[PDB]
């Protein structure tokens, strides 16, 4: 079973499109899903091999039940809201996700145009973010973002559904959150204080050692080991976005994993805290304004419709 | 002696256009920023040399000029003139400062825009912010190659930079901006041959239609002007696509630089008001202007001294 | 595995196709060159890593096979079969050896071709030499993107490489070549919408025309065949433009690789002989085949051991 | 005043040389094409920026100049003069127009050549068409780096562009072309040391042989000329390999630009006819000229009218 | 797989080779660093993706192995064995740890080397540090292309990586290093043809000399070994030039990886000790080895768990 | 101009600095080499155009100028002056000739350096040889962006090239070199905020600290000097990191070019001797100068003519 392009090369541009399916829109949607791979080739092939255009399509829980019948992915549910003492992770509507990536924005925009052209009148846009790599893989807080992502076989094993849910092997679960940062507040910290929030050094991206890294740093709370001692990992492809006029500086978070349990555990630790940590310090400078969960099927599941 | 801003830029694949108004009381903050904007361009850009190709051209409008400076005004500076054609209208919208930021990548544009606006918050109000990108092989949203007949090298220097005619402001230029939104559904209902008739060139190969066959209300026909002496009058354009798929906005951000606005304004009159043989530029049947402003972009040394 | 030749190449922008026949007495010289051709590919190409992307696929025809080797023949190897259609003909021309040389620049191709022909001088007679070049947006001589639907990765391995069905020759492939000359004047008299109807895809955007609108005598319609499996039958193509402006020759060099010739031969029957609903492939109204040959491209290890 | 044609071009790895004669009656068609060839160059080349580096230099021969124009002639314009040397001969062959088309890739060259010949069909007859390719380390067909001592910047402007000495035609240049075919088997039978003695420079490192060991009949010896005041007389060359393996043609297409043909012609006389010290240029013992033509390449403004 | 280190790297144009010994008492510090060396490679290299191509391969010597680790030893690990030939000698020099750091640019190599040595200061003593750079056409200091016949893809995986013959260490490899200094004055007194006879390949075109002309004491002749197997025994080399023009040092840093040291050691014996028809490798008449060590480069996973 | 040497070079990422003394008897060898150094630069560089960007700038010291040439001296040419400050000292070390070799890759640098020193064998004695590499965002060894405020374009020509003040030597420049070694352990114990106060710019963003917070003893404060008119006096710098990890050498090789050495010497006096308001440049608390020389780099025409 061929997976979608969840494991992509590093790409410098992305469009994230989240839509809801209008009443009556189900058939239009199904026809599009069966064509999305061929549109990806048509737009992408003439810019090979530099273009690295790919589109990962995801389907939400309530939408899955309107479109298909029979067996469902084992872990597919609506994003679970987290009501922490201080910080909250909201859930927002989203039936379909298009995660469109390439080495240039225009390829992204051309593919998005074709997809929404086929869907006009069946869907309603909920979110559209045009993302860009910032410098040397930095995010909007000025830290390198991506460094501890798994690679190669460790990545395939962390992100692709296997034997545990055989009918959906080759699929993945994507969680999306749009975050806005309070840059004024962040920039009032010293660099050393910022490093204590993230858990790594700013200029060199070296992890802080275990004897200085705080329990409420981001890296501390998103490190999770499983009952057998192995690391529980996700694949992230966070993108900066913003608008200077509106003072909007953002990180669009997207995390892929073989089951939503992994991602959800990390989220609980960040928002709700642990025995030793009230919450992830990064949330004192970052507000989530969207939250959705999607299942990204194997490519063959979409071809056969 | 005088160093121009980077009006004549290499081809760049990302741009930010920022148009603001100066609030009451903001003038001093703005003047400090103008004198530092070249420094900020170096601070952001130098670490990404030589690939980055970051430049910022700063432009000042007619009313803002009188609030900011006294003494001489550049000879051609006035407010953008609204054009009320029989069918199509070129609006004038508010604009005191233009920052036309270009680079080979968006992040550098954004980083410089962030630094500029960081110094100016409290003193200005944003009116328009567009993030532009190059689309394929220099194509615009209508699917045609865009820029082909721009002047280059010495001809560009001569068409764009103020010289002896206004010696206090030699090295400056005049910029006209209009944000255009396209009706892509209408446009895509035309055959390719019909689209070529609107533009005046071939779509795939970008070869100009012969005199034999080019309509008089084609875009290329209307924007070709020879001056009293018989030589052509040229501008320098760096149009950028922009858009949002969910809102159905597909746009062209027009910016044209010229040594005097009279050239740009004549082209605009022809397009909106027509000629004896052409009611209006057919491109306007698929393109609506929603902003319009005119700025003077001084020589770099003018700004350095404040 | 055994190591296949570089049938599955990265995208390359230049090629040389060489077709020769083996003269009387030439077999020994040929067999020496075959055993060294991989090391000549590395000699010429290694110093130009990693941009060079130079490869050479060597193929052997049916008659030549029996002069060169004894023991088993590959299952599918036979002379190219002439197709005498009502209107269009697929001709057969002589060819014992194919060198399909690809790289990112012509000079590398030429350098390797020079070395190969150097070793063969006086053993072979050239029948065809074509210097091909890809247009800058993967377009062909007709102006359409060419390559889009080729299979990739595991699907390509499955469609192209001989496997368990003929185990002594696993890792090999079958190559069909035809040189096509186009009538560019005729083709350029069609509208874009008409040309799209001949091909089956949009010219500018390369999106496939939908099933409800794509004519049955369009190229894409006729070269889509499903097997008994239900699954599509695929080939791997690497068509290359060529020509000469002084002689008015504008051409497409077709080369198609498949795990058995039955796939390629079916497509050719459909194009040249037609189906229940289509007289012939409309592309042949603008394209004439003037060569036709079929080769087996053995696994690299087969050649190394001689 | 005058914008020259793109005589001083960036390094380009591909070229098409097209030489045609103007048929009886063809003069008007030619004139119309000349006035448009700059705009064809932009049409084909602009969309391939900035990599494409497409340019076309157009040149006109002496007899054709008389058919096309009246009024002033360029001072230096005359038909190529045959050299009948004791051993080697430089032939003169017909040609009224030259298109010297250059780019980073052959297809751009071909696209522009196609447009040009399309407009000239029926008015001209092709005499020569060569598709050139530079080897990857600026080597020529003989394996030597080719172009090392070309002038650059202001030295090149001084050497190639007509100035105040012929002010009606300032910004123009004179092009000489010769197609050479090589005897590769003879050449490859020389040791490297013997080859270096023919050329005048070291083969692998491209360092010039010192004055005390460079032969008098080496190529570099004979093509170094000083003028009355003792300064070097210089040309700009853009020699391209070409060939066909099937027909055993291995060639160098010579093109030299100079502000007057006297410089190029003197170098040619030294090569073909000899000096007191040297019977002839040793490179001609491996190279035969099979065309020879001379053209004036006007300032681009001259063609715009 | 277990995950190997990046033994099979893309082509890289810079390297640092660092050889250190472990001071007594330093073993715990070293074990900590080995468990973090992969994360340091990512911290330094991630921000420079994808062009940076920084990798670090870490190798452990025989005696160090015994001081550092509990369990079983790799089967092939021993001290480098001195070779005392009639004319030329391969010396064995001290080395407990090898860091073979490669990238597209020296700065990344240096930055990683700095971080590694930062953690080791006080626990190790530097024995050798070489900053290598590739000549622009993959040439070495003798002017010959270097790397041409290395194995590729699956053939490389098979020649370099320990498999089920030593299953606890599958995914490891064995590295041999020797620093060579050349007598450039002597070498440059040879004609090109005589140099070609020492190496066994053509200097300009890198084509192998034919079997009837290639000397038996040529480098290529001596380092071509067939196994008991019938077939070729291969190693993977990544030789780097280095030097200092003031000191007249012009060098080649030899590094060879193999799945067992037997292969590399055979080649070395042939070079230094000779064969029936060759006294020794002629290259050694212009090259003096001044270091020599052997290391085991474990699988990535082995190091992660310490 | 007469044609200057390549003092104004593009950004390059590698360099070799070679400083030598002329031995007795060496004068004529040196003179021959000077007249050929441009042609060596082309021989090594041409075949790697235009990616290579190889240049060599050749400079001559005061004492050596008198040995080599008769006739006029450059007005500004004198031995580097030692500065014996209360705390820090700028040493003067011997040097007759400087070769400042720059390119995009080290191997081109090394190849040209090899040719130059090969011609000078036996006539000169090497005093200093440094191989420099740029860190990947134009950062130096202290982690700051280095080069931001260098002049460009006509401002650079005006700052660095001799003109009509010394018309015989128009086109020349004056280069000062100093090799510095850094105390990295001390530097890394400062907070980033404290480092910024040493340099005078922000570390991450490279923005200049504002006049109200920048300390008087910061590097930027002390190296800003205004001339009689109130304009900035500028130099052109191309500082290069270098180092050796095993020897714990981390260095900055300083090279500054100016039209007269008075400008560079003023800056050095301020840094090392201090002013009324600054004891000395705080960068010297982390940087020790171990060489110091001054050279005149003539116009290229001057070297051709002999
Ligand atoms: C709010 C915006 C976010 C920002 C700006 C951000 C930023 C960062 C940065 C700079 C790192 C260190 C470098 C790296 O390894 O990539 C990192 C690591 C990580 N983040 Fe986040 N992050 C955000 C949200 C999240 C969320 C919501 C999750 C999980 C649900 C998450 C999971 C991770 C994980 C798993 C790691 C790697 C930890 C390890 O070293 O083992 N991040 N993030
Ligand atoms: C006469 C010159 C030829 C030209 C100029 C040409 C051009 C094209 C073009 C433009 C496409 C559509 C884009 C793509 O998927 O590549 C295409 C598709 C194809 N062509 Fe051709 N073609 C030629 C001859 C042939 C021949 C002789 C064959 C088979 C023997 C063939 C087999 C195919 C196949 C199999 C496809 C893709 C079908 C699918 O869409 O699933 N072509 N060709
Ligand atoms: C001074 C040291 C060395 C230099 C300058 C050098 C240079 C070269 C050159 C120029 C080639 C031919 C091109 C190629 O295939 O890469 C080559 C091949 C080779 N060298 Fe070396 N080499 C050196 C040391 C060694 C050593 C010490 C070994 C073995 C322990 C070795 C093993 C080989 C092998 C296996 C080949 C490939 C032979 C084949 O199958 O063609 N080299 N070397
Ligand atoms: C250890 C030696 C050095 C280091 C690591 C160093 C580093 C730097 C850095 C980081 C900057 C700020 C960015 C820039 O504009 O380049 C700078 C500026 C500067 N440095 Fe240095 N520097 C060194 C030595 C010197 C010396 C010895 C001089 C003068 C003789 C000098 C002259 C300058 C000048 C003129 C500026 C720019 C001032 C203006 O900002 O308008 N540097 N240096
Ligand atoms: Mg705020
Ligand atoms: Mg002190
Ligand atoms: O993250
Ligand atoms: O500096």
């Amino acid at each position: 079973p061929e997976p979608q392009m969840v494991l992509s090369p590093l790409t410098s541009a992305a469009i994230f499109l989240v839509v809801t399916i209008d009443s009556g829109g189900e058939d239009t949607v199904r026809d599009l899903l069966s064509d999305v791979a061929s549109l990806e080739r048509a737009v992408g092939f003439r810019a090979q091999p530099d273009g690295r255009l790919s589109c990962v399509t995801g389907i939400g829980s309530e939408a899955w039940d309107r479109l298909f019948s029979g067996a469902r992915p084992a872990g597919l549910h609506p994003f679970r809201e987290l009501d922490g003492p201080v910080h909250r992770a909201v859930a927002t509507p989203g039936d379909l996700l298009f995660h469109i990536r390439a080495s240039r924005l225009d390829l992204c925009f051309a593919l998005a145009t074709e997809i929404m052209g086929r869907l006009r009148g069946a869907v309603t846009p909920q979110d559209e973010v045009h993302g860009f790599k910032y410098f040397d893989e930095r995010d909007m807080l000025g830290f390198v973002d991506g460094t501890e992502n798994p690679t190669g076989a460790a990545a395939r094993r962390a992100v692709l559904v296997g034997a545990e849910d055989p009918a959906f092997a080759g699929g993945s679960y994507a969680v999306v959150q749009k975050y806005l940062h309070d840059i004024d507040a962040w920039e009032g910290l010293s660099v050393e204080a910022q490093e204590r929030v993230i858990g790594r050094r700013k200029m060199t991206d070296v992890e802080l050692s275990d004897d200085v890294k705080p329990a409420d740093s981001h890296v501390a709370l998103t490190s999770v080991t499983g009952p057998d001692g192995s690391d529980l990992e996700i694949l992230r492809d966070n993108m900066p976005f913003g608008s200077v006029g509106r003072e909007e500086f953002g990180t669009y978070f997207i995390g892929y994993a073989r089951t939503p349990e992994v991602t959800e555990t990390m989220l609980e630790r960040m928002f709700l805290g642990t025995a030793s940590a009230p919450h992830d310090r990064i949330l004192d400078f970052s507000t989530a304004v969207t939250g959705s969960l999607f299942f990204t099927p194997a490519a063959d599941f979409l071809e056969d419709l």
